[PDB]
């Protein structure tokens, strides 16, 4: 039913150019993926011209949808008075004030060109102030591909240390992992490396591991024992921080020492963020020395992502946070309907704007879960939606009744057309 | 003489909520940086409403100078369509097959949001490929904060490993140096480590070591290693890639294994990029099953940045590579004959559009050299113009013969000031 001419083109051509016509893995699909051309509100219209609504938001990254009008304006602005200077700039100093002002524990701030860079710069962080060399880490958690973070980080609970082919074990032996939401198993392996812990590092809503949230108890344990250790307790929230008005620690009931932003926080241009309390970012003022930890990067702290920044945050209002909210929670009401009138048990999860579909079944004429939940993906595409792969999405801001009510029928049909297909 | 009110008002508030009152640590001075609001052309208009000519270009990013107008029209114009997405874009086919068409060696190519991470990425791979620990660096060359990398990386030329607190030993203990154009003393070190040598990393133009060139008896003695150790030969040219029309090791007379590019390629938007030839790249590939190296990222390759890629190339004629060359050679020239004529010994270093004043002599009234270079940083300044503190600047498209003679005079002015104020 799909015409994707204008894609299978451009992947014949990237081929050429690109290793299997890819530079980022995570958009890539079999045989290639969908290519697009443009966005505008909550709608994405592909290379072939054929308009979806965008119910993922280039992995949770566009809170404010496609081009929205008041964004547009501010980043065009920054850019027409210069894109990037070696000299800081007023916007800087507004973004780092609007930032600050979210959480009580983002004293002080610094900016990175991504969440990669800032979780990288927030580990070198606690390694500086602590001198210690271990972290600890969710087993399945995903952090960006930093040698260190890129640790056990495909969704798998498993506790022995896994890593990418070539990261050697001089990094790998001084990551560990820890049981998600389990305060005994966690606190069992803690102890054991406390002497030598730099950190344990968390997301308190990891998606690849189900997009639960972290429990009381074992955030409590977590904060326990990083007081009596001294290991600094980094929440990453480059994709979790929007299920709160003040991130997700906060909404949870806990607090972080450094926490990790990224995505939302600039709602599409390049940015990340390390944010903390004063005596843990100490490690990088240069203003009264040569600072511990030196920290530089063409563009950070840019006014075109600062301007994109300002523009996000000021967008993000309590009204629209709640509003989101509220969709995301019928959005969610609906699959659990859908996928229950269908006899599917898969699990719906998520708070406020995000959720994922987690498929924990494989279905009459499917290999394995996943295998039914890319089929899924791809039949919610040809119906006129975008989901990720594994079933994450979002509410963006531009979004109202009408295409959360649309995502509703394409959801059931998209079901219908998956099991009929596989017993067929 | 120096007005900076509006920049001290800045501060006060940047301290605040950044630690140090900073975002990026080569753009701090003390007491407080000079706060820029807005750039056009070769210039730059401060806080306090002061028009200097810019001769480092956001440390050699901006080869088209501020706000080109075919730069601006092309980014503005991507912004209004959607500034990210989870899913390709034309553009990113487009850029990759104008950059992959500058060196015969970028047959395949992949998009970071920095030179940082590309950096990263490029060791990562040579890991991956090889399965070995080891990366050989220059002793004293800077390739950004990943810990691998990030060390023996402030211009020194010790033998020594030396690394930032907290980077633990298990990093550490896989990263040796070798001496920048010593092929006798580089071979020393690298057969040493030859069975578990993943790559050497080399900058064929490294600025902070002195900015000259990478020799043709270094370059072949390090191919000929690599090609018998089976070593990676990695040049990192995010910043030197721009002293060639094909890059350096081509300018040079060399071949790379893999090339890390950025700063110029994009010429001001958050970009880097790993190219090489196709077997190295190949550990990225996910089009035949899982790659042996994955890698995401929110901002790769997203269409605000290739489009300012495409348009950087498209401006970076030959014709415009050899005017910025011409002139940087006039710049050098007339700085050597001031520097002679004010009775310093300091070199003048450079190659095409680059260059730096390499401060080596202590005059009356200077505790040091670098203080010294400071001191004319902060002279030029005062006289309309902005170069690096330790004497780093170059050329940028919108520069014609004017700019370079106002330079002139403010070079002679600002020497002459610096060694008359250290005499009093
Ligand atoms: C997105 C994400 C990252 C990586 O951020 P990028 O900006 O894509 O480099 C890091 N950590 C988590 C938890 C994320 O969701
Ligand atoms: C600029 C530079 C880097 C870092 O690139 P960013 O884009 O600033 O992160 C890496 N290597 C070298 C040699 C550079 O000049």
């Amino acid at each position: 039913a799909m015409i994707t001419e204008k894609s299978a083109a451009l992947y014949a051509r990237a081929v050429e150019v690109m290793p299997g016509g890819n530079s980022r893995t995570a958009v890539y699909s079999s045989p290639y993926p969908v290519y697009v051309r443009s966005g505008s509100g909550a709608r994405v219209t592909d290379v072939d011209g054929v308009e979806r609504i965008d119910f993922l938001n280039n992995s949770t990254t566009l809170i404010h949808g496609h081009a929205h009008p008041e964004m547009v304006e501010a980043i065009a602005a920054a850019v027409g008075h210069g894109t990037s200077f070696g000299m800081p700039t007023p916007v800087e100093v507004e973004y780092a004030e609007a930032l600050s002002a979210r959480n009580e524990t983002f004293e002080h701030v610094r900016f990175t060109s991504s969440g990669t860079e800032a979780v990288m710069m927030a580990v070198q962080a606690a390694r500086a102030y602590t001198e210690r060399p271990k972290i600890a880490k969710i087993a399945g958690a995903y952090h960006g591909a930093y040698d260190a973070v890129a640790v056990n980080n495909d969704g798998s609970g498993n506790l022995i240390s896994h890593a990418v082919t070539g990261n050697p074990e001089g990094v790998v032996a001084n990551t560990v992992v820890i049981p998600f939401n389990d305060p005994e198993g966690s606190l069992e392996v803690l102890r054991r490396h406390a002497d030598d812990l730099a950190c344990v590092l968390i997301d308190p809503v990891p998606w690849r591991i189900g997009l639960l949230p972290a429990s009381k108890e074992w955030l409590d344990a977590l904060r326990e024992f990083c007081d009596a250790s001294g290991a600094v307790l980094i929440s990453d929230e480059v994709g979790s921080y929007r299920v709160g008005y003040h991130g997700a620690m906060q909404l949870l009931g806990a607090e972080a020492d450094i926490t990790v932003m990224g995505k939302v926080i600039a709602a599409g241009m390049p940015i990340g963020a390390v944010a903390g309390r004063r005596r843990f970012m100490s490690v990088f003022d240069p203003s009264k020395g040569k600072p511990a930890l030196p920290h530089s990067g063409s563009y950070n702290a840019n006014p075109v992502s600062m301007s994109s920044g300002i523009a996000s945050l000021r967008l993000l209002t309590p009204q629209a946070h709640e509003r989101i909210g509220q969709l995301g929670e019928q959005a969610r009401g609906s699959m659990r309907t859908a996928l229950g009138e269908a006899g599917l048990d898969w699990e719906v999860n998520g708070l406020g704007s995000l959720f994922r579909v987690v498929a924990n079944s494989a279905p009459a004429g499917y290999d394995s879960a996943a295998a039914a939940m890319k089929a899924l993906y791809w039949k919610l595409l040809e119906n006129g939606i975008h989901i990720g792969d594994s079933g994450l999405g979002c509410i963006s801001t531009p979004m109202g009744e009408e295409e959360i009510a649309e995502y509703a029928v394409a959801f059931a049909k998209s079901l219908g057309q998956v099991l009929a297909e596989g017993r067929a």
